[PDB]
């Protein structure tokens, strides 16, 4: 036990708040009491989001070192790239982003998809944004390394930050701290969360939550709603991270498997489905809380699905984990026509 | 000055946090110490913003009586209409929003300005978005009353929420509370702010801050940066709201004038000048903080210009007020091309 033995650099206002989505509760049958951990209300750094939690434990190394460039990677509307740019700015360092094509840009958006959303924000923050177009892979890419070798030859000291930080040694520490927070908040709010619903694609977030909740023997409370539509590698990598992070923080527990629903990943990574959009509309319509079509949207549809199929015990307190990602909504304006009548 | 005398309804996480933009301060020649009270990180209701703070003192009057629909008005990319849509989605009411044509939509943003950004979000929250052609104006609009009659003719009980909640009778109370928070936060920071810089269009925000700071005789610390490009009315309406709010709370002092730097509104409301774009970029590149081309980008360029001309005492602590607006940044992507390295 102990994430405390690792250096942390503050990038958020502190413990992310928890929302009481009581109105969305009744709309779903008053079967459960839905709540939301707002990681999308993280800090003042370009809208916040889950990646900021992860970066807090990575920054120390960046600063202690003497790097001069923060190089990350993702797909078009990648949320991480936007927050890494925000970090480089705050650290007074250069930034090189790689926006590959991981989502089949729905024709009805082939225009704004590359000019708006999160990619616009990275440019405004002055990062060297490079629009590449390679396949989707929640793993190491054969371009991210090139950029690295590139800046090195130029005479710079580049700092690597893989997709989702999932393959960074400390990629899972941030959400371990997330668990510590929830436990403390349950006591302040006086509300015990029976389950934790969170989206998953590259790992680190879920894994950190697993290894962290395990500190209290509550790994099982976790319910990871897939969104990568590749349960294969996705569930394996998350597990590889869950075990490693566990070792770092001292938890002996061994993760062999975890609840990873996969009925809402379709039709593909980045592309929603009638259900996804319906979840966003419902959540937005009921709680005034916005969710995107890529991550938080699907994980929200799954949440509403489970509440339907009386999956949770009657009167259970479920903690929905809003990891952010709403700034990409603009690259999906076509999926949301105006209310009928 | 008893503002607590008025009923308040929770819409934010509590007192907005204050960021220490020490990097930007250094970047600008270490002339002053810049801070930023984050109204843009005040709630989980669709990104949040200044309107929400205003609304907290208006919601009580709503739910109290029997109103079916909430109706507001603003430009195509209004932030208030987007937040009202959330407040509506939350208070479990109907929402009809009038989006007037307050901005000469740049040719490069014509096929986006009305489908992306804030207008989009307001639609996801199931608001009845009505796009009207009427032009810019911070005063009571015809289309407004027309809809108030329309609905009231169809057999409903709409609640009138004018632009910026400025014309509303309780529109100023919100930021009178801001002032309160400021004085308290000065106590917890162990410092005192010499000046407060904030954008100003419809007037309710500044008027609130003015009437509020007056409770402590510090109204002169306020520096409003205009973004309307219509000095007279904005100054006159702000001055009007400030005096009414002054009575409500209990402040005797009457405002006959206030500091309104009109140097940066150019070329007009809703359109940025090269200085605005430069400011947005400088803040983003220095702090990772996002400002918009319509409101905060201009108040920020005003802040920067004032610091250059040594307007503040050396080592002065200046509190910049971030009122949000960044969500609309998606309708102005043409203005921020990828920087070069
Ligand atoms: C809102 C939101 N929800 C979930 C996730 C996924 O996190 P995990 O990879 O830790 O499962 C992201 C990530 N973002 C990436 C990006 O490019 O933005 C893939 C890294 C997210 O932004
Ligand atoms: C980011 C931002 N900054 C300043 C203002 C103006 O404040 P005042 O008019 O209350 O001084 C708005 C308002 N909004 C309106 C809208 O239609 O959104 C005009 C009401 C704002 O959104």
């Amino acid at each position: 036990a102990g994430v405390a033995k690792f250096a942390k650099y503050p990038l958020t206002f502190g413990p992310s708040p928890i929302s009481n989505l009581n109105r969305l509760s009744q709309h779903l049958g008053s079967k459960v009491n839905v709540y939301a951990k707002r990681e999308d209300c993280n800090s003042g750094l370009a809208f916040g989001g889950n990646t900021l939690r992860k970066l807090e434990y990575i920054v120390p190394d960046i600063v202690e070192g003497d790097y001069t460039h923060l190089v990350s990677i993702g797909g078009r509307q990648s949320n991480q790239t936007r927050m890494v740019a925000a970090l480089a700015a705050k650290l007074g360092k250069k930034c090189v982003l790689i926006q590959e094509d991981w989502v089949p840009i729905p024709e009805a958006e082939k225009d704004v998809y590359n000019r708006v959303g999160n990619i616009e924000l990275s440019r405004i923050m002055g990062a060297d944004v490079r629009v590449i177009e390679d396949g989707f892979d929640i793993g190491m890419r054969k371009s991210f390394a090139n950029a690295l070798q590139e800046l090195e030859d130029a005479g710079h000291k580049p700092y690597p930050i893989p997709a989702g930080c999932s393959e960074h040694k400390y990629g899972g520490l941030g959400f371990v701290g997330f668990a510590d927070e929830v436990i403390n908040q349950e006591v302040e709010l006086g509300i015990k969360f029976d389950k934790i619903v969170v989206c998953c694609v590259t790992g680190s977030t879920t894994a950190g939550i697993l290894a962290g909740m395990a500190q209290y023997g509550r790994q099982d409370d976790v319910i990871a709603i897939d969104a990568s539509f590749t349960s294969e590698k996705t569930k394996e990598q998350t597990l590889r991270i869950a075990n490693n992070t566990a070792k770092l923080i001292g938890v002996e527990h061994e993760f062999k498997d975890f609840t990873l629903d996969t009925r809402f990943a379709y039709p593909c990574y980045g592309v929603p489905n009638e259900g996804t959009i319906e979840a966003i509309r419902t959540c937005a319509e009921q709680e005034g809380v916005l969710t995107d079509p890529v991550y938080e949207g699907k994980s929200m549809q799954g949440l509403i699905a489970l509440i339907k199929e009386d999956y949770f015990k009657p009167g259970a307190n479920v903690l929905y984990v809003h990891l952010g990602g709403a700034p990409a909504l603009s690259a999906y304006s076509s999926f949301f026509p105006t209310k009928t009548a």
